């Protein structure tokens, strides 16, 4: 149920902001970063919203008119679309499918032609929307880079320790418009979500729900997105996906959630929530053991599956054979 | 057709000592070693029937009664069968499917009791099939290491090196009663099949045929068998053998079978024919090249499918989760 604002200031969201899907869903544990169960939750790769780290705590303060001022005059990737669903595609390997045309077209601009564009929208009362996911680096401003240096990495890096995980890979500054959604996909890195302005729920679905969400091939632009369309799930094609069960939860600002690598996760900024800004940390999994334990885990055989999908084209020497190849090995012999 | 027997002896063959199937056939080019045409087949790795190699030219005095005298008192292999079809399985895959009992019994034995076992069931009328399979060795006698020491290996080895193959890997002894029918399968080595004794009906199918002849998983007994009853084919399970076109011929004494490597083979001593007796000459293929020339052959590919259950097998920890993950891969995905 929705959490209640300090200062009787009322709920903060309520359930009308949500969008209606098919599946059931659990909601995912909140809890302090000095509860031993979120540790435990943590080192068993299960996700955990975190409600007091104080990870981004500077970045609270950020909104479009701070960061418009402050953030410099480097280029911002823009992703627009005429609909709420914003596809999570990869424009490096759109030469194997040259008959995919996403829906989302990707335009770089700066952030103070982000926030005009944005104006105009709003003005004109259009219906495009926008999202904009920029790789912070080191084009940005004095001021954003103290907040940047006041993140408390004593406690992410003391997790990044405890977990053995490989360097910090990236932070995404996410700034999305009320009702944007990304489907759901998974990611081979481990994600703290910190949460800054608005709201975000989240659906995550674990790594051995594989078969119910029904991944695009590895070498399609889309590859590791879901290929059901959640407001429309065609069951004849992806019979599975009625037996998706997801967890859930609606982060905040100041809440921290940890997306275990493999993880699925379907992310929407709530209906009439406002804008959404979210910075996101991604860490390399810890290194495979050198000695393997049996059994595999759930993420240990998509890594298999994966891994067969890449070699099979390699070999081939054409991705479009690996579904050919992969029918003829099966066809009589293993169904 | 059937060819004629020198001296006006008449046919040595008619068409009712075939069995019958269900798909088409076209016959092997029989021709003389000496055809330009036929070292054109070869190097094209296609099946031809040579007809004046000498190759076993020695063995062809070859009966039971001569056998008996020379062969030594070495082991022989064995096989019983109620039925005629004697099943092609592999003894050390065994441990995977504990599931699976096999219909030949193999008994080691003397040459001498084989043919004693032999006249029992002839005098008796039992209805008892058996078919010796023994690698020739070291234990034969004089009398055969002298016709052995007579095959035409000047003709074989400028073979072996012309087509750049490995070392001979083994020569088999095949005895065999009448109507025994081994199933389809393919090997993975190159042959040449020297028929002696008797006359067996080859029918052969390229290797791109593998999506209509269903072979048994890689880490089943049977595996390289196909799964199909040539007799009884079950076309719900295997729709694809409907398509099936083979390569056909009748090799009598004097006659060498190249079956090239991967290409399926279904061998029969034909109906009311007497034994039969064959040696083949297995070697090891041509090592694979370093530069690879796309397109891929389909014996490529074969090995490329074999390849992918072996690493599935071993990285899962057991070959009895290869198929799962296979459809897991390709559900909703590449079909
Ligand atoms: C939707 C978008 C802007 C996008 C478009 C095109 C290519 C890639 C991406 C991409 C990657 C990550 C995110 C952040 C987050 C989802 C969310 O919060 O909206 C998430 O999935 C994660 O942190 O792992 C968002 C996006
Ligand atoms: C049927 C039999 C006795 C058998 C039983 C159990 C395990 C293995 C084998 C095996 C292997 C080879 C042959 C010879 C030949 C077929 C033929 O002429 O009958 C052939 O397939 C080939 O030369 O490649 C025959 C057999
Ligand atoms: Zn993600
Ligand atoms: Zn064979």
């Amino acid at each position: 149920e929705p959490r209640e604002e300090a200062g009787a200031l009322g709920p903060a969201w309520d359930e009308s902001q949500l969008r209606s899907y098919s599946f059931p869903t659990r909601p995912i544990p909140r809890l302090s970063q000095s509860d031993p169960r979120a540790e435990e939750l943590i080192e068993n790769e299960e996700p955990v919203v975190l409600t007091d780290t104080n990870l981004v705590y500077p970045a609270l303060k950020w909104d479009l008119e701070y960061l418009q001022e402050n953030i410099g005059n480097g280029d911002f990737s823009v992703y627009s679309a005429s609909t709420h669903k914003f596809l999570y595609y990869d424009e490096k390997k759109m030469a194997n499918f040259q008959n995919f045309k996403p829906r989302s077209n990707r335009e770089e601009m700066k952030f103070h032609e982000f926030v005009e564009k944005l104006q105009d929208i709003q003005q004109r009362g259009g219906e495009e929307r926008l999202y904009l996911q920029q790789t912070l680096n080191d084009t940005v401003g004095r001021k954003i880079v103290m907040d940047f240096l006041g993140f408390n990495w004593n406690w992410i890096n003391k997790q990044q320790g405890k977990r053995g995980w490989g360097q910090l890979t990236s932070n995404l500054l996410l700034i999305g418009m009320e009702g944007n959604v990304t489907p759901a996909h998974y990611d081979e890195q481990q994600n703290f979500f910190a949460q800054i302005k608005g709201y975000k729920r989240c659906i995550l679905f674990p790594p051995d729900q594989f078969e119910c969400l029904y991944p695009y091939p590895v070498h399609h632009p889309c590859d590791r997105q879901s290929q059901v369309d959640f407001d429309n799930p065609d069951y004849e094609r992806f019979p599975n996906f009625q037996n998706v069960v997801g967890y859930e939860t609606v982060v905040g600002p100041g809440d921290v959630l940890y997306i275990p690598m493999y993880w699925w996760h379907h992310i929407e900024s709530l209906l009439n929530g406002g804008i959404t800004i979210t910075v996101n940390f991604w860490y390399k999994g810890a290194p495979t053991p050198k000695r393997i334990e049996y059994p595999l885990k759930a993420h240990q055989k998509v890594a298999i599956m994966r891994n067969i999908e890449k070699m099979l084209g390699e070999a081939l020497g054409n991705p479009q054979e690996v579904g050919p190849l992969l029918n003829t090995m099966i066809k009589g012999r293993y169904n």
